[PDB]
């Protein structure tokens, strides 16, 4: 059973913005993805140290970069603390909506479209270069889910049935025509350098 939903009128006017306006320095998006990567592997690296069980999911605490040619998509990959079903639909939505208004407003007065990640609405950066973005995501309390929007307004959640990441997340990105240039080992391995040098876990750039 694959589930519909609204997005809130303000995520809705984010993403729009994301999607339309000019803006260049798009690369950044994969700073906000590495970022938020490494969050998710600092929450279940801090919540193991209590509780050792939390780590019989998978031991191994990195990040993964998969770009496909073939299929025009780029894929990050983590074995972070994951999302639940209430995280995906109910959960994020509430800060999301906040820090849309404050982005939103910071925007107005002549802030850059760079600095979302002050937000905590860095994951919609996503859209700067992808048409559609599906989000796999397995939490230790729950099941594994399929997180997909090509914004329009709304997204889909559905329980995955593809083959079992254990714990963490996986961002598909489906690339825009003129976006490719996220597909070449070169171009990540530069984005990689120039703003996620200082990352605490091995981040893997897979090769075609
Ligand atoms: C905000 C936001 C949002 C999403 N993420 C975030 C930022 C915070 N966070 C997790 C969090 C904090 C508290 C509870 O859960 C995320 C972690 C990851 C990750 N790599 O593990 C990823 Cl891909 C996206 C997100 C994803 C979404 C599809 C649900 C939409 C959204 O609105």
């Amino acid at each position: 059973e694959v589930e519909t939903f609204a997005f809130q009128a303000e995520i809705a006017q984010l993403m729009s913005l994301i999607i339309n306006t000019f803006y260049s320095n798009k690369e950044i998006f994969l700073r906000e993805l590495i970022s938020n990567s490494s969050d998710a592997l600092d929450k279940i690296r801090y919540e193991s140290l209590t509780d050792p069980s939390k780590l019989d999911s998978g031991k191994e605490l990195h990040i993964n970069l998969i770009p496909n040619k073939q299929d025009r998509t780029l894929t990050i990959v983590d074995t972070g603390i994951g999302m639940t079903k209430a995280d995906l639909i109910n959960n994020l939505g509430t800060i999301a909506k906040s820090g849309t208004k404050a982005f939103m407003e910071a925007l107005q007065a002549g802030a850059d479209i760079s600095m979302i990640g002050q937000f905590g609405v860095g994951f919609y950066s996503a859209y700067l270069v992808a048409e559609k973005v599906t989000v796999i995501t397995k939490h230790n309390d729950d099941e594994q889910y399929a997180w997909e929007s090509s914004a329009g307004g709304s997204f889909t959640v559905r329980t995955d049935t593809g083959e079992p990441m254990g714990r963490g997340t996986k961002v598909i990105l489906h690339l825009k025509e003129d976006q490719t240039e996220y597909l070449e080992e070169r171009r990540i391995k530069e984005i990689v350098k120039k703003h996620s040098q200082f990352i605490g876990y091995p981040i893997t750039l897979f090769v075609e």
